[PDB]
């Protein structure tokens, strides 16, 4: 069937760095095949495929790389690929910005299940990777304390503890630690959990925590019994708690085991079914928190003993009714196991391969590998091919990177639109600051080994203290192996530097310069530094130092971080150790930061339209607010349509019933579309065959509300006749033939002749509740000349008595009917008249005062415009109008059915008209042109001086959205959506900023409202350099098991969020938001780096439109001490 191997030097990069795959082509047998392409697509954490290659294979292997974009997206990617055989094989790879390990950290307790009393400690190893230990590095921890249900980790399904153990989850003292000792350090804690008949299990995550800096965490897993073997409970049922459907009976297979142990015996196992009754619940909103919930009684309802001999699996069925159950099986020695349910709601052919490598070896001179390969025989059978990388081995551990091994590879066995440009979600943001974190990755060339199954490769290194990991991999056509080996590089004095990931305009660090001698005589240097950039000692470090072998004692360097954005940097000058061994004198070092503001970037944007010869230049006041420095913009020049958000509302469907207007309203749109349009307008709606049988209906039940007298009633024939409606309904009646459906002959006349005494005797027409019955009268005279102009049965004698008349009129729509009408049968001049003014006249849109004609400035416009559209009338101003009314979308907070429809009647339009665009600019003095709409990026410069004019036949239309830093901290302000940020503690009370010591964890708590519903909503937290996220998209490092106050948690899970990027100096959420819905949303973070930090106003952004932005508000200053 084939078989594809990927693999690579790694599976974590780092927006910016450069990709390497390599691939493998097999069969089912495991043996070569005929020399084919393979199909490979990248693709976006999302879902989309950023690009896509036909990779040729050279000689038995494939290789693809690629670079990954500055800006991309953090998450997990993909790389997937066509084997012909249309089952895609994926090889997942991270991409974040992750900062490499440079220390280790070994913990380990023996594998042993404790009991009760046994106090619990761990084994603490902290090395550097260039072979040093931390000595003297202190480790911060958390010592939790969490149930253990799986305990029998070869019986998977069954589960084991008091599923109502009160008090079972408990996060036990923090942990405080030295570690002087030059090896390591040890934990213990005392047991306090004598009480529990439940298997639990201790866990530690610990941080060893670089020279005033970085963490390196990991977690460490000590279990924990009560009794030599327990009761386990597996639930037969399935598809999450498990539970009976119905008052049908409760299925469980029932054991007893040991660590591993299988089924041991012993009867008298006391089996119960009990039930939860729960009743009363919630709590005052208000409360600060908000409410509360259910108590509960629990009563038994079986007793039932159980009897068990070794290597037997119980069974025990009960029948149930309705609530919320749990069987719990006691044990004769005392351990319980309880489990939930609620019945309602709510072959070595491998190739053995040897590396001959240094264990040790200085930097900036190559490092030669040998390979040999015992092939398990004399020789290897045919051209051996290998290809061996080289990886940094503190990127490789966070992902805990296994190396790839082809051979058990083959023989191993048992979405619309949000409008983001891309990529955009950064840029709004502001620009972030540079990183420059060096990664340390080499893959050679695959080399052909010779006969003696002998051959080496000449990996040059550069500059690096730490361990390194040599991988190879070989491959004959049939035979396959690998290996990897360790490979220390370390220099005779390490230097290296301590900064945070970036440091805020303003913020002020202390870097810790790390300096250990590996030289095994004493040395006397003098560190002289210096300060360029955007970046300035402060104050004056140590001069010169003094070490024995060995040791590593650390310098201080405090550091004003200037305003500005882009680079800083360090210059060390090291003096000492001239050798006539080395070969040197003195050494140089140099080290690099990225300094950016302080608070969150602004946006600004811009939309118009240019029938053709027009220029649109952009306001000379409109940027003076922007640092020019980082200032970007976008400008999409679309050709086909406006705003266009035919979107934004459905979905449309037909609705029959209901009185005389929710008739009408809910067909009047059926009439004018299909399946068809509507899949590809983004949208869904009826099947065809279910909209039009269910016109049919609506038809017929509305000839049941037609009066004897022709005009109509709201429910029955023997209703109060509603004027303004028996037209509209009519038009609908009248324009269903049209759409080739039956309507009754009669029925239409006899409706007819009464539109016509709508014309001729407005004295007996009576309007209930609406005033301005003068306006009201009028607006219903000349929708009913519409409808009979249109069937060519409009006098031409009484358009003209109401055309005088015409000083009445509330709307314009009234008169551009009357237009159309008095057009349509004869007297042009009138009607071009009538038509001229109508435009001109528009609706006091706090319409409170009710003429029955169920209309607004939004639709009577919409409709105007569905009008012209219908004639081929006035085409200039129908993109005036529909310009006009595209701007009725920043007034789409709950439309009527009658104004989405007119809308979507309009709206239908654009979707096949092109298209074609042309216009001139400032940049590309070439002629821009399009089919489609196209964007374009623009710098400072470029769009400062921006000016766009129109070439072409048809009008165009302009957005422009330009994003950089600010000047100066935007002041707080609240737009639409609005946003609070919080620090609280690890225990769930707001953290004092000035308070914080360096490892300290800390929760951060945004919490998004909204006026509106806004789904491109963009939460964009700027960080204080002191702080750093601990991201879980990773993990290895950090979780939040973590996090205590579930309260939010809980709510954050609902919110609907596409992604959580976590960045150096940002913490990104793209969401939806919406009124009555708060969105809660808590990230977890550690401060690092000691200093004074200016904390970012949090801020969120709607993409599409900008102007909807709430800059929250500011924080006082953020102190991290040691």
């Amino acid at each position: 069937s084939k078989q594809f191997f990927m693999f690579g030097p790694r599976d974590l990069y780092r927006p910016g760095e450069t990709v390497i795959l390599n691939g493998l082509l097999r069969d089912a047998d495991g043996k070569a095949l005929p020399n084919q392409p393979i199909k490979l697509d990248v693709i976006k954490p999302d879902g989309q495929v950023l690009r896509s290659v036909v990779s040729q294979p050279e000689n038995g292997l494939y290789h693809f790389t690629w670079p990954l974009d500055s800006n991309a997206a953090t998450g997990m990617w993909h790389i997937r690929a066509n084997t012909g055989d249309n089952q895609y094989r994926m090889w997942d790879f991270h991409v974040e910005d992750f900062m490499p390990e440079r220390m280790a950290l070994n913990l380990t307790g023996e594998k042993t299940p404790l009991t009760p009393k046994d106090e619990v400690k761990f084994s603490v190893v902290g090395y550097y990777l260039y072979g040093a230990p931390a000595n003297g590095n202190t480790l911060q921890g958390q010592l939790f304390l969490r149930p253990l249900r799986e305990a029998v980790s070869a019986l998977p399904g069954f589960e084991f503890g008091d599923i109502a153990a009160e008090n079972l989850s408990r996060t036990l003292d923090e942990v405080q630690l030295t570690l002087d000792d030059k090896g390591r350090g040890e934990v213990s804690t005392e047991s306090q959990w004598k009480e529990t008949h439940s298997p639990l299990q201790v866990i530690f995550q610990g941080s060893l925590l670089e020279s005033g800096g970085r963490p390196v965490t990991r977690r460490a897993e000590r279990a924990i019994w009560p009794a030599d073997a327990l009761p386990g409970i597996r639930p037969q049922f399935a598809s999450k708690q498990p539970i009976v459907d119905e008052g049908s009976n409760a299925a469980f297979d029932i054991v007893y085991s040991d660590a591993q142990g299988v089924k041991k015996a012993v009867s008298g196992l006391q089996v119960r079914l009990i039930r939860e009754r729960r009743d009363y619940y919630w709590n005052w909103s208000e409360d600060e928190g908000w409410q509360s919930q259910f108590d509960q009684k629990d009563l038994i309802e079986n007793e039932q003993t159980l009897d068990l001999k070794a290597d037997e699996t119980g069974k025990v069925s009960f029948p149930v009714e309705w609530g919320a159950y749990r069987l719990e099986v006691k044990a004769p020695n005392e351990a319980v196991s309880s489990v939930r349910f609620w019945a309602g709601y709510s072959e070595n052919r491998r190739l053995d391969l040897a590396l001959e490598t240094p264990a040790k070896m200085r930097p900036n001179q190559p490092l030669t590998v040998k390979i040999k390969a015992s092939t398990k025989n004399g020789e290897k059978p045919k051209q051996v091919n290998v290809l061996v990388s080289a990886v940094d081995s503190g990127v490789l551990n966070i992902t805990d990177y296994v190396t790839p091994d082809p051979w058990q590879a083959f023989f191993g066995q048992k979405a619309a639109l949000r409008f983001g440009g891309d990529g955009d979600e950064l840029k709004r943001g502001g620009k972030p600051p540079v990183n420059h974190v060096n990664i340390v990755v080499q893959q050679a060339l695959p080399v052909t080994l010779n006969e003696q199954g002998e051959g080496s490769v000449t990996l040059p290194i550069g500059d690096f203290n730490g361990e390194l990991r040599v991988m190879a991999q070989a491959w004959t056509a049939d035979d396959f192996g690998s290996n990897e080996s360790k490979v220390i590089v370390a220099a005779p004095v390490i230097a290296e530097l301590n900064m945070p990931r970036f440091m805020a305009s303003g913020d002020t660090s202390r870097l810790t310069l790390d300096i250990t001698n590996l030289t095994d005589k004493p040395q006397k240097l003098n560190v002289a530094l210096t300060a360029s950039g955007l970046l300035e000692l402060v104050s004056d470090s140590p001069a010169a130092v003094e070490l024995a072998p060995g040791v590593r004692t650390t310098l201080f360097i405090p550091v004003r971080a200037l305003p500005g954005y882009g680079d800083g940097e360090i210059q060390a000058t090291i003096s000492g150790l001239a050798l006539p061994g080395e070969t040197v004198a003195d050494q140089h070092k140099q080290w690099k930061i990225g300094v950016r503001p302080a608070f969150p970037a602004q946006t600004v944007n811009y939309g118009t339209a240019l029938q053709p010869g027009e220029t649109w230049a952009i306001p000379a006041d409109g940027l003076q607010n922007f640092s020019p420095v980082t200032l970007e913009g976008q400008l999409l020049l679309s050709g086909k349509p406006p705003l266009n958000i035919a979107r934004y509302i459905k979905e449309l469907k037909a609705y029959p019933y209901g009185c005389l207007e929710q008739t009408a309203s809910g067909l009047f749109p059926s009439l004018y579309t299909n399946a068809a349009q509507l899949q590809a307008l983004g949208i869904k709606g009826d099947s065809d065959e279910k909209r039009r049988a269910s016109v049919d209906i609506g038809i017929s039940r509305l000839l049941q509300m037609q009066r004897d007298n022709g005009g109509f009633a709201l429910w029955d024939k023997n209703g109060d006749e509603e004027y303004w409606l028996t037209a509209y309904v009519m038009d609908f009646l009248v324009r269903a033939g049209e759409q080739g459906y039956s309507v009754p002959t009669d029925a239409i006349n006899r409706g007819n002749e009464r539109l016509l005494r709508y014309l001729q005797d407005p004295g007996m027409m009576s309007i209930p509740y609406a005033d301005n019955l003068k306006a009201s009268k009028f607006a219903v005279q000349s929708y009913a000349a519409l409808v009979l102009a249109r069937q060519q049965k409009a006098p031409l004698g009484a358009l003209r008595e109401i055309w005088e008349h015409r000083a009445d009129a509330a709307s314009g729509l009234p008169l551009l009917q009357l237009g159309v009408a008095l057009k349509t049968m004869g007297d042009a001049t009138r009607g071009e008249e009538a038509i001229a003014l109508a435009l001109k006249t528009p609706r006091n849109s706090d319409e409170r005062i009710w003429l029955g004609d169920y209309g607004s400035s939004l639709r009577d416009n919409a409709l105007m415009l569905s009008l012209l559209e219908e004639n081929k009338l006035l085409p200039d101003e129908q993109y005036t109008l529909l310009n006009t009314l595209s701007q009725q979308a920043f007034g789409e907070r709950w439309l009527s059915t009658q104004e989405s429809n007119a809308l979507f009647l309009a709206a239908r339009t654009i979707q096949d008209l092109p298209g074609k665009w042309q216009a001139q600019t400032s940049f590309s003095a070439e002629q821009l042109t399009g089919e489609k709409a196209q964007n374009s990026n623009l710098n400072s410069d470029q769009l400062v001086t921006l000016q766009v004019s129109n070439s072409g036949d048809q009008p165009l239309w302009l957005r422009m959205d330009a994003s950089g830093y600010p000047q100066s901290a935007p002041l707080p302000a609240n737009n639409v959506l609005q946003i609070e940020r919080h620090i609280l503690g690890t225990d769930g009370k707001s953290k004092s900023l000035d308070s914080l010591r360096s490892g300290d964890l800390v929760l951060v708590w945004l919490q998004v409202k909204a006026s509106n519903s806004v789904p491109d909503a963009l939460v964009v937290d700027l960080l204080p350099a002191g702080l750093e996220l601990e991201n879980q998209n990773l993990s290895a490092s950090l979780e939040q098991s973590g996090g205590e106050v579930q309260n939010l948690l809980n709510q954050m899970q609902q919110a609907n969020i596409k992604h959580i990027e976590f960045r150096d100096d940002r913490f990104v959420a793209a969401v939806a938001v919406d009124e009555y819905q708060p969105v809660t949303l808590v990230y977890l973070a550690r401060a690092v780096t000691p200093g004074t930090y200016q904390v970012p106003q949090p801020m969120v952004e709607s993409m599409y439109v900008p102007q909807w932005r709430a800059t929250g508000a500011a924080e006082d200053l953020l102190i991290v001490r040691p």
